[PDB]
């Protein structure tokens, strides 16, 4: 009785206007976008009108700040909900995601993944179109520390911020190792540094066998490895928020954004598959993630689709008009830099990060039909970035054309491969994944 | 000609009212800072009206959040400057440090070490009076990362935050041990999840025989050992500070914040002995330190008084009316936590923490005088904070009597003898130091 | 591949709504407007709801303030990108531009020339379009002194204003005349009252064999002469934005304001000219001149338009409802003036200023067309203000007529003739460069 179209995409960068371009294709990719009920974008920038102070963000490629008109270059788009936790949300600040919010509810645009406090971060927006309602919760397991959102207490508000999704890290050493690294400790004089903290906390932090040092924790086994875990409050918290929105939603979706690789920069961590696994178990019917520049794996669990990295819909990080000052400090000169001249010498001219190579400007856009929750479709429409293009025109969307289209889809099945996923493939180069319903 | 007297003290963390007792010898030490020409104090807590919003900072013990009305408490007292670089100004964030200035600008009150950018925590702050002027630049080594301040660009402003003294720590060890470390890089599988920064950055950023793993830095040596080194940045820029303030001021005095322990709890970090002697050269008359709950040593260089850690001249943390729901988190419990109850078990009913000990609950006032930028005097006056008092009365300074004064004393002396250090004794239990004008 | 069109214009002086009247050529020039990617004017009037107050700019004919409704009347014509820099930007002051900066904004404009500091006036704007994008910068060498933007300081913020093309011009005069010129010095005691200024400063001022007297710079040379360089600050930093610009647009536009005349008011000055080489040097696609109220040559330098003046797109000075009072002052009157009356016996009821004479109510609107930054087209559209019609009528511009447009496209032809610019004409009396691509 109840159908419903989804389109799903990866981080939408955009820091420029113009976003869809007079090359057909990218109409055409605004035509798909705007002909389902759900168009789900991430928004990796942080839209201003000048509220808020620039955060130190090195480690994020530097601060994505945008004026706020990029915002209408979304919705006309095609996109109608956006997730919004990720790790340059709060590239201004509390006080930026303060004025995010403000902007996106002006716009009248449904978003998730932020909040006022923890809470309001961790809720699900409800979309609501003549066909039916789609809950969208989004996460993130890659921030800086003490960005995540904070509930009130009795005596103090929260803390605005994005929802987190925390993981721990342990590295497995054999038990030789393990002594070698306390006898570092004990030798370096690094032990006797915590002297204090041991009358203090009564016992030495570092041994809780596990070990702490170096901001890591060592465990002994008999085989080196090394093991994620999901923290267990964030993992119940955003499971129960997902089986509440079940309850009020024709469909759930639940968006994560995570640079954390696996064995290989292609895999996804344990813990994002784990976390999939039980956004799934608890009645979500689609998990898109995103966060590296590139695709990675597409996944059916229990007959619902887990796309661990859509890579970038839109990528315009080179075309910012406001770079920070710690940003600039990044690179050395001998003159005061322009934004464009400090982002050419940023990759040195083109030839280092993402520019030179190919699987960072492709990107795939699924399209999902359920029928009653059961998903009865699950098209792919690959898309073009713009590679090799000058640095003004690429990072702009676009369907790309059946050659391109085909090594896109290509590499889609190869990175699914090892999770049984099947794809059929259409003569214009997008296909579909091979379900069992 | 010009004659001056500058009184010193540690952290001020004062949370309630009737900071001066009606005991004789609180009041004897308000006449003691009153009857000085700068009464000099660091402000370890947020005053606060409402505006900003509670940082994680469970590191630094919780959130320190105030009514403003402790600052009348403070100027009530006798201090008149204050320094406010350390790791609790940013407990509120940049939203709490503005409205901390605004609340120190409307009360009259001279303030340096924070700022709405990195310049304005940096500038000296000239406290003028009819005999003369003093110059006070506040700085913290201790602070969690990007609460520092942050110059404007051309295209963005900069960031309210502290003033900051990085500093860097490096972990000598044995070819042997380094070899060992590498391999277990190797064998855990964590050199592969460097895969992608290496096609991106070209090289491992690990391989810099220096080595960098697990946040920490590596080097190899003939013997293991730990070294700490100043941020050349900021310790050049304090410096240019200092000699920018020597040429507007009678006395320059550099406050610094640094919880970092050397080799013993009670000896400083390496690099704090290193900047404290540069800012002597660049031309302070004193330095104080604090950050450390308890006493460290004082040393004479170039005849100017280098104070390592004063302590605490006030001590409320556990009755502050203010706590976080982060910090809440930190005690399990069965039912909702009072503050006063959340302290409690915090420190397990003071079986632990600070409470048991006595080094943490003395203190000391140095009264230097100067003629003509010359140390002619160096009086030590003792502080008793009321070891053993009920949780309530004790952290509240009072000028200590004759046997508490005797054994502060001797703890001063003790801890300064390694620098060659003497100190002169009177029948009050009060003290100065030996001088060689 | 990447087609684009660009229409120029001039002066933009519109203090009336109906900018379009219902003349079917004025309907054709909207046409032409709107069916362009990007239509440039340079905003020569403060648009105003109230913020600011009156700046005495009697020598650029008094202050120009209008409705800022008259905004609409600009987007609703065409125009769809504005330059801001000229010398009636500031007539309201820093309040002011920083509200013509809002309107702005506020009606999605995009604009150049103008900011809060003097980085904000020197950078491009960039209008994205789904053919492509351009970037427009904004100069003027014409302006009260200290109205140019300024950059904050450490202690300092900036100020806003235009962005500066500053400029010297050099006297050469023979010996025998330097001599006179100093026994003139001399001899009426204007040396003498140096004096002081010799002490303080060491040496005179006014010997820098050059000279230095009545605020001109005088230099010895075999035969007497004037010459104009560009401020090398201006000229350098213009230049660098003008290579920034260039990274991330399709098309780079410099408009550039310049009242300055050569050696006859038709040419312009020569630093004038060596900015327009430079910033075609830089890698500007064209370079768009305004300020006289007539038309000036059309040069081809490096197969790139410079047009030195395109005169007055829209010229309604003496309309304007609002007259300062040291403009008022301007005229001798027996009783209180309205500000028609004021303008009638301002240019004594027509007989004198720009009313009686025919270059001054033509204007030209260039049409070009790159394909891939390649000039391929520059098609040109003469344009009637309607000379000799009332003064109420007279202003609104107009496609002109056959006749007309032919006079006024000789006039083009004989002002580019000294530059070997050559122009094929239609039937219809437009015309276009003739290219060597
Ligand atoms: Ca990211
Ligand atoms: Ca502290
Ligand atoms: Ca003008």
């Amino acid at each position: 009785m109840t159908r419903l179209t989804v389109a799903l995409s990866g981080a939408c960068m955009v820091t420029r206007g113009g976003l869809i371009t007079s090359d057909p294709a990218a109409e055409r990719l605004r035509d798909l976008l705007r002909g389902t009920d759900f168009a789900v974008t991430n928004l990796e920038v942080v839209p201003s009108d000048g509220r808020g102070h620039p955060v130190h963000n090195a480690v994020g490629g530097g601060c994505l700040i945008a004026d706020s008109a990029v915002l209408d270059e979304v919705t006309a788009a095609g996109f109608s909900v956006l997730g919004c936790a990720n790790n340059h949300a709060m590239d201004l600040g509390t006080e930026g995601v303060l004025g995010t919010m403000d902007l996106l509810r002006a716009r009248g645009i449904p978003y998730a993944g932020i909040g006022a406090d923890l809470t309001g971060a961790r809720r699900p927006v409800y979309a609501d179109r003549p066909g039916g309602s789609l809950a969208l919760l989004s996460c993130t397991a890659t921030f800086l520390p003490g960005q995540e959102a904070a509930d009130p207490s009795p005596e103090l508000p929260g803390r605005p911020g994005l929802n987190p999704l925390r993981h721990t890290a342990t590295m497995q050493v054999t038990a030789d190792q393990m002594d070698v690294l306390r006898t570092i400790d004990a030798e370096t004089g690094l032990r006797a540094r915590r002297a204090e903290a041991r009358a203090l906390l009564g016992v030495d932090p570092a041994l809780l066998d596990r070990l702490a040092l170096f901001g890591t924790r060592f465990r002994t086994a008999d085989a080196p490895g090394f093991t994620t875990e999901c923290d267990p409050r964030d993992l119940d918290e955003i499971a129960r928020w997902v089986g509440e929105a079940r309850l009020r939603a024709d469909l759930v979706v639940v968006s994560v954004h995570s640079h954390e690789p696996g064995p290989t920069p292609e895999t996804p961590g344990e813990f994002l598959r784990v976390f999939a696994h039980r956004m799934i178990d608890e009645g979500a019917h689609a998990v898109v993630g995103h966060g590296p520049h590139f695709l990675r794996g597409v996944e059916l669990y229990r007959n619902k689709p887990i796309f661990y990295s859509l890579g970038n819909i839109v990528s315009q990080i080179e075309l910012t008009d406001r770079v920070s000052a710690e940003d600039y400090a990044k690179v050395t000169a001998e003159r005061p830099l322009t934004p464009g001249r400090y982002y050419d010498r940023l990759s040195g001219h083109g030839t280092r990060l993402f520019a030179p190579h190919r699987r960072y400007w492709q990107s795939l856009v699924p399209v999902l039909t359920f029928e009653d929750g059961t998903l009865t479709a699950a098209r792919l429409h690959p898309v073009d970035l713009g590679f090799g293009r000058p640095v003004h025109r690429r990072g702009r969307p676009r369907l790309a054309d059946r050659a391109e289209a085909e090594k896109t889809l290509t590499d889609v099945a190869q990175l699914s491969q090892p999770y049984g996923t099947a794809i059929e493939v259409m003569d214009d180069g997008t296909g579909e994944l091979a379900l069992d319903v």
